[PDB]
């Protein structure tokens, strides 16, 4: 998807972060919008050991208390958002 390619971009640029786990059903759909194009979108692993395990002391440290969560522009977003909303929230067009 070119909005993919081009937002993944932004996000990167802007150090708009993503935090999540791998196994987690939610993030994976939120992956999954983005596709291939999600290989640039910065992306913190809050549970390497899986679940039930305490969560990455830095998503402790960011406060982090539902995946995936969302950092852009400072501003938390929680849950999944659709490539509109995180357009709309990172400031890029259409």
């Amino acid at each position: 998807s070119p909005l993919a390619v081009g937002l993944a971009a932004h996000l990167r640029q802007i150090g708009g972060t993503m935090y999540g786990a791998y196994w987690c059903p939610h993030c994976q759909d939120q992956k999954e919008l983005f596709g291939a194009a999600f290989d640039q979108v910065p992306y913190v692993e809050c549970s390497p050991n899986g679940p039930g395990t305490p969560q990455a002391q830095e998503c402790t440290e960011a406060g982090i208390t539902s995946y995936p969560t969302w950092i852009i522009n400072g501003r938390t977003y929680t849950g999944v958002r659709s490539l509109e909303a995180l357009a709309v929230a990172s400031g890029y067009p259409l």
